[PDB]
């Protein structure tokens, strides 16, 4: 194996499991196995919650500016080791080395770097009732949170979950997907060497069985999940029943882009291929149901097959590649499945559909980028989430069947429209239901932006001021300075 | 019957159920009936949220100040009906008129008006990205929100949830405790008057598998539940598991009060029992673990025993009573049985204790206010919540030991001091894990204060702005208005 | 006279004042004395002062839900008398009775109104700064706030700068223009009668000269002043050299509207003339300068010419009257010295440009809605406020262009762009040094909204969360609740 | 002279003034000459608006965390110079050794480094009016902010004034105290290292003259003054008067501070002792009305005069000393009128009262640490702030008086009680007319905390997150998306 045998990260040390079973990930793009990964056994969660606690009372201790500067220095650490990580993470993953580079670790420490500076700015509030009583709040830490991970953007999850829990003066256990276990323990070396407490962020490593563990200690306060809407009912069922934790997630999306007939339509067809081949297309708020206007319909089609056609698939390790494999055999079988599907029922193939097998890319995981077209709302590869390089278009007449049509689904993560039309482009996103929205652009995720979905699509958000105020916990003190008037008298 | 038939509240109007079954309410002190009440089906559940969703879309189409104004009039309407809905709620409850007439309606109307004169605070963000492009958010609202009452403040509960969803733009669908069904009626009554429109708040009525209709339903965005911990628990965990449903839930506690060396001993008293005996101990938020200080112990217990000596036991129909019975059979068959487990475990019984069955008593559910000494944290009466007028007093010796003991419970609602010494007070409060905290006084929970649980105490909170704000969703909007640059090239 | 002897309302009561003099006021349609008005002395102004700092004691002891209850109260008042009022505001201004009917007292109740909702949302803060110390805020009334008006909108800016003042738990002295003293003081009997406190809202009556006993008195902690950049200039450094005063200003502007070639043509020119002529274009926002793209200037300028050709100028009482005269005879007097100066430096007259002398306008003060074409950036009526109904209409050829010239000033209240552009209707606002800036729209200040200018056109705001919060000062607390470690050992 | 000959600092570089002039400055403890400083033109003060003009474009088009990370960089250094500037902060400022290294860099860059981080965190509202129209603010920079300087804590006045104005996107031209020029150009240095862009952070030079050029000048949009109130009166007026600019002022007091029958008398002894003689008395904030409690007077002066009397007096480049002389021969001239003032009024002399002219001490400007006994309200002593080591003990009967005496003054700057009651200490607090408020503790200004002045203390606030808010301008955008109404029609 590439790295060896890797192991769990509790109280500040790599340590090993005691469950006396592993797990392999493997390099999508080759089959060449990277690390056998010891899994957390139920003593193991529980050790790392006795670890958290303890690290989590000396990391709430220290003020608010003794922690931003750790963080700060952490996020010196992942701008310093940018192109290690992110060569780490193209072999963990599979996508290409101009995304990890670019991506991956630059936007994870951009939020973790967000809070930082935050970390000071968590205030309550003071409020009199009368010349002899007032409120005033705290906002106190949960407590130890847990984090559980996605395989499509391993330490960028890992960083946005960690960094409002820290900045908060919370401490974290997190689990990465266990198809992508690698980084996060990079992200740990890097806490610990930056001065974060033993215990503060632990990782525990493993399947959705380790996952549950978390979701059902009862020294747990809050749980944050990335990852597909059945488990994430799991998920949030586990945690309510076992101790009534709060509950983040973050659960993927069916998400619309609506290219009106005034749209620019070099701009819209640069963002319907971004917006559905980026990390070949394993992205929650992909714009996946792309309605077009009847009008400009198929001079839109013919922008997009010309941008699809100049993809530069290849070797993901390749700088020149920019779009690569999937991440597992698993993935490949279930987005031909859903290309099998398409074709089944009545949409037309555009471009790609096919597993790429020629060469190198047979030791991969490569699915083509694939565009159907003529597409209708009760197709299953319009309804349900692909999770790949599939990108379904559908035509509309009018605005309002465009926002009906839109609307039609249980999910309801990202939203987004191209129009050069002031009214037009407010008053439609407006009418959207979903909790992320862009107009005449697509998915850029500022740190200050708050993202999270709508409907099944999650609960909660991420990122802004609001997350780092949802990892923190109220109590409101009434003083009484006046004669407590009896009220048995 | 009292009141005769009551039915379900659905569309601005009251509307016979489908479900082929009814349940009876009783006056707790008399046992006479009061009505016979209609259980919704699940088609009816289904019928509701229809309905709901037709008046939330006029509704969230008016003005905020619109909305303001019509939640001002419903305000107008509960002080105008103060007292008529007092006895009605005493008839139901079993809780004395003198309560019902000065705390249930006019803190409930509090709490309405608190949030109609916000209703037009409810504000988004703007950020700046760089000059090409910035970020808004909308605070939308959820839509159909449900909420689940507890028999014990009845119609102040309807309030209390009903008001921030409605001031946020919300219809809420509402279901009373099936012991206490009959308020609530009254409420949508008086919101309808107000200028409610039709569906935006509906009031189905039975036991809790009606509870778990609204729960589970896909139509419902939000759940906000009062009751026991172990039904939550139920309660978020179909809520998440059905449709990822936003939860909000008060369970509860085992509240600690201590009282230390230092404390005014009348206030300390005073706090003491309006803490055990208020509504007859039937209030979430008590202090049913008294922690006294050993140097006043007894100089403590002597002034709340003659305090309790001098409470006024009666009808709760008569203005001089101040404490009157449980509020159901079921409710007296716990608490008698909580009191039989004190007594067997060795605790000492210092006042009360039993049944009254003299006279008209024998016809309601009455225990004597009850004083336990001498307690241990280990014994079932310290452990659980009683929900009755039982006060366990345990002795300490520091304040490291009292806050420590406090603080060992899964419970988290409450909490309070009684000193005269500014350090302690504070230090004492800070390092206390609950929600709501008190120093000097206790009880009061003004419309400005958020009020919720630490641990299996709750999820979420109610009153105070925060709390209007976890009524609406955030829709984070982009605007790019520079060249989108191609990620595809 | 029509309405007889007016004089100041002080301590809850009119008032004789004991300067020994007298003002009148006239109506400008007709040249009819209204009233005659005393005017306060210094000691006057002292003794308002007295019942100020009174009142504001019983006003501020109040809970912030009394108060809010007390203006609510208020807004009824103003509602119910809208139309006397409105009749009053058109014989002592000379706007149309359309106007003063829907606008005048409408909107200046709707800010009481929002800000009687949000009394009860003033909140400090709370911060630790470690366990043994933390730190909170509290939001305290000035005290004694001073209020001077302009005679453009009496009622409404008496109205504005009296509703958070009031809702913050202040007392204010108002000063109405001398030009139209009588709505204050119908003001002021409206919150007498809702339940304020006497001395709670005061009105001294008089020219400058009594302003600026307002500005430096002592015991005033605040003014604010609505009127000229030259009178508003002095009244600031009075108030800042007597006692170090907080200051609001609102002066005045020079406001661009930017007519771009793909703006909606009929909406920038129905936009234009409300711009421009209404209230006899006596209003501070004015978009006085209206730049237009070259391609549309020819067609832009046809359509405003047929709209101000429609515009009904009449007598004020006549409801069917959209336009009738100016304040008074100096206004006039200066309104016609522009247009002078307009013809001499060669801008081109397109409609309008003298004084309506037949028939009963000959009684009044009435000047025709007038529009140059053919603008120059460095014209007396393009660099100066006119404060009367005349449009300088500016040809330009590129964005770039339009945008420095708009900002070639030094005025800063309102700017506007009317375009069907998301991308240049934005990029554009976002470039202009105003305080006030309309996209497509022209005008309206929603009670949410915070107006007041850039540069010279102001300091501070009015409306909005906040400028309740600068009607309050803050008090930070420490509480110390460890050690004091010596500095001098 | 020590440092030879020192200029201004104008786009990024020591420049040559063009006035033809210089003045001194000298070490006030020895008499030696420290620098001949070139006084700036108004020539200058005008490039140095066009500098700042300049860098002020380049500086608020980059990012909020592009900013945000090079304010920390200049953190960083400062932290690492901290030493080195310590000593020529105390070479000029005449402070000791131990103040210095301790206080002036470490908290002026404590509050740099806090705005640093929130940089990010300015944020404009969003609102909606109805479907069709909604409103949302940017926070705008200033433009060019001016900071006038004292000489009492040089570089720390320095980094507070441009912390908040450069985080929100000003540049700042600062002109530091005449008595202490030389550590204000090095923070220029220091912020030009860190990569802030020329013409950000100007330094001018020059006595009072020079600072009036700063507050008329057109180009100069907010003044931020430290000094005294005479002075601050000069500035507002000119500031006003010029131009309409945004004003903060900070004025010096004459704070009390009150300790109580029930008062810790060894805590309330080393407090009166630091806040009467830290800095050797020159601190606006000084506690210099030292109000005692009749029954504890004797036994809190014995306290007070045996820690004055182990006060070490020397010269401040010694580390053992902790009390050094005043900053020049003028302060040291107006303390010893003012401790001539004291006996002649019949002021008991407890301790002091001299200057110290025995060995080194004649070369240097020291006043010994002196107390006063027996004041009462209408002394000099107690009316008027004298900037030295002189405190002023008063005794008073009852809480009441004591908060009526504390208040019965025009200054407002900062008090403070003693006391172990929880009761008294906020009561009492909430009762005192002072914008910092100090509960058991007195002198701590952490950076989350608002300071500035009650009445004639000041105009405005300094540090916490809505200083940061007060360096920004309000811009309100409505934006029209459907049909603009004709109002003319
Ligand atoms: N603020 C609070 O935290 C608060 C106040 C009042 C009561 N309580 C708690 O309520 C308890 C009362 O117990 P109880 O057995 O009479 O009532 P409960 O807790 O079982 O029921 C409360 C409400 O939930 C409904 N319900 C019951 N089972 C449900 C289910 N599975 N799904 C959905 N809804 C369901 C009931 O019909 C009722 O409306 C007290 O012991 C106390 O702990 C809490
Ligand atoms: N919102 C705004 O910005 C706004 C709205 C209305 C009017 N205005 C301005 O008001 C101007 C009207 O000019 P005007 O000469 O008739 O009135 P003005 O500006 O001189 O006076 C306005 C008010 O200030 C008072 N006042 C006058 N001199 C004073 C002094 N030295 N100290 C204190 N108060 C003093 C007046 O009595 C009156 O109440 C218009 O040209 C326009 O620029 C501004």
């Amino acid at each position: 194996s590439v790295y060896g045998l890797q192991r769990l990260y509790i109280a500040g040390a790599h340590a090993d499991a005691t469950s006396g079973k592993t797990f392999d990930t493997f390099d999508p793009a080759t089959g060449e196995l990277l690390a056998r990964v010891q899994q957390a056994s139920a003593d193991d969660v529980d050790r790392a919650v006795a670890s958290a606690r303890e690290g989590q009372r000396e990391w709430a201790a220290m003020t608010a500016m003794q922690r931003s500067r750790i963080l700060r220095r952490a996020v010196e650490l992942l701008r310093e080791r940018n192109d290690a990580l992110a060569e780490l993470e193209m072999r963990d993953t599979g996508k290409p080395i101009a995304e990890t580079r670019a991506v991956d670790i630059v936007t994870g420490a951009d939020v973790i770097e967000y809070y930082a500076g935050l970390a000071t700015a968590i205030e309550g509030l003071q409020v009199p009732l009368r010349p002899e009583s007032f409120v005033y709040t705290r906002r106190e830490p949960l407590g130890v949170c847990a984090g559980i991970g996605a395989w499509n953007y391993p330490i960028q999850i890992a960083c946005w979950k960690s960094a409002p829990a820290l900045a908060a003066g919370n401490a974290m256990i997190f689990k990465p997907s266990e198809v992508t276990p690698l980084s996060a323990l990079k992200l740990a070396e890097i806490y610990t060497e930056a001065g974060v407490p033993a215990g503060v962020f632990n990782v525990v490593q493993g399947d959705g069985s380790v996952g549950a563990l978390l979701s059902a200690h009862p020294g747990i306060a809050k749980v944050s999940f990335t990852g597909g809407v059945e488990t994430g009912k799991k998920v949030m069922s586990l945690a309510g029943a076992s101790s009534l934790k709060e509950v983040t997630m973050e659960l993927g999306g069916k998400s619309p882009l609506i290219v009106f007939d005034d749209a620019d339509l070099d701009r819209a067809a640069d963002i319907a291929v971004t917006a559905n081949f980026f990390s070949a297309g394993q992205v929650c708020t992909n714009g996946t149901r792309v309605f077009v206007q009847q009008a400009v319909k198929d001079a839109f089609v013919e922008r997009v097959l010309a941008r699809v056609a100049r993809i530069r698939v290849g070797k993901p390790s390749d700088s020149d590649t920019n779009f690569g494999p999937l991440a597992s055999a698993a993935q490949l079988d279930k987005v031909l499945g859903y290309i099998d599907s398409g074709k089944a029922e009545g949409a037309k193939l555009l471009a790609g559909g096919a597993r790429l097998v020629n060469d190198h890319f047979a030791s991969g995981q490569y699915v083509a980028p694939t565009v159907f077209g003529d597409c209708r709302d009760d197709m299953r590869i319009v309804r349900e989430e692909i999770f790949g390089p599939v990108m379904s278009i559908l035509s509309f007449e009018t605005e309002d069947e465009a926002i009906a049509r839109a609307n039609a689904t249980d999910y309801g993560l990202a939203a987004g429209v191209v129009t050069e039309n002031l009214s037009r482009a407010h008053r439609a996103i407006h009418r959207l239901e979903a909790g992320i929205c862009w107009i005449n652009t697509w998915g850029e995720s500022p740190a200050e932006m708050p993202v999270g979905g709508y409907k099944q699509s999650g609960v909660g958000r991420e990122n802004g001021i609001t997350t780092l105020e949802h990892y923190t916990r109220i109590k409101s003190v009434q003083v009484e300075l006046g004669r407590y008037q009896p009220v048995f008298g």
